[PDB]
């Protein structure tokens, strides 16, 4: 399937060179498999989403995202244009309040949260959480997303937007999941994108459309627009059968673009999520 001026991170990701404009992708288009949003809440009213969109839990007043965050990443995952995977069930749990903010102790319930609700939904091609969302080092936060994924979830996590090794900020330094750094139009390392060992994969991240508030759209930037294209990929080759929850993140860094990007650190790697479609 192709899908004309689409946004440039969807091109990318179906693209061996920049500066294209057209998004390829299998049509099964993660039918089957589920992401969960672990944000600000998701829109799911929003047409952009189908119907393919709920909110399963809040932790504050209301399960409506009234910032916007939740339901931009959440579109960029499986809206039917801004998306990845465009008939991925999304799943919202609003961790972070409508300022964008969390305790980590609400964090980690989310996680623990996922980890345990996926046995409520039908998810037969898999289940992924992108979590766009982080601050400083805890071992605790870590451990959460060390369960999550043990416990059968592709956990993509944001870097960071620090400029600075991820190492220091968590979810992004727990080893066991996928810590996601951004990249530009151009291939460039994002200005703001964390680096370091523990990156498993770039996504598109700078200047990025998607889905808002109020059916609404717009362009921003982060680590937090690079994640959910990687657990929409995700999710898009589970239901292709190419790989499974536990090995998705080292099946999309095997199968990434590799050595396209500029301005990567030493001892970073050089690898830019890529789903490998081909007609
Ligand atoms: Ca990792």
């Amino acid at each position: 399937a192709a899908q004309t001026n689409a946004p440039w991170g969807l091109a990318r990701i179906s693209s061996t060179s920049p500066g294209t404009s057209t998004y390829y992708y299998d049509e099964s288009a993660g039918q089957g498999s589920c992401v969960y949003v672990i944000d600000t809440g998701i829109e799911a009213s929003h047409p952009e989403f189908e119907g393919r969109a709920q909110m399963v839990k809040t932790y504050y007043y209301s399960s409506r995202d009234g910032n916007g965050h939740g339901t931009h990443c959440a579109g960029t995952v499986g809206s039917r244009t801004y998306g990845v995977a465009k008939k991925t069930q999304l799943f919202g749990v609003k961790v972070l309040d409508d300022n964008g903010s969390g305790q980590y102790s609400t964090i980690i319930a989310g996680m623990d949260f996922v980890a345990s609700d996926k046995n409520n939904r039908n998810c037969p091609k898999g289940v992924v959480a992108s979590l766009s969302l982080g601050g400083g080092y805890s071992s605790s936060v870590n451990s959460a997303a060390a369960r999550l994924q043990s416990s059968g979830v592709m956990v993509a996590v944001a870097a960071g937007n620090n400029n600075a090794d991820a190492r220091n900020y968590s979810p992004a330094s727990e080893p066991s999941v996928c810590t996601v750094g951004a990249s530009d139009r151009y291939d460039r390392r994002s200005s703001f994108s964390n680096y370091g060992s523990v990156l498993d994969i770039f996504g598109p991240g700078t200047d990025i459309l998607s889905t808002w508030i109020g059916g609404s759209t717009r362009s921003i930037s982060g680590t937090s627009m690079a994640t959910p294209h990687v657990a929409g990929l995700a999710a898009y080759l589970m239901t292709l059968g190419k790989t499974t929850a536990a090995s998705a993140c080292r099946y999309i860094a095997d199968t990434a673009n590799k050595g396209d990007l500029s301005n990567i650190p030493f001892g970073t790697v050089n690898l830019l999520a890529y789903n490998n479609y081909q007609a």
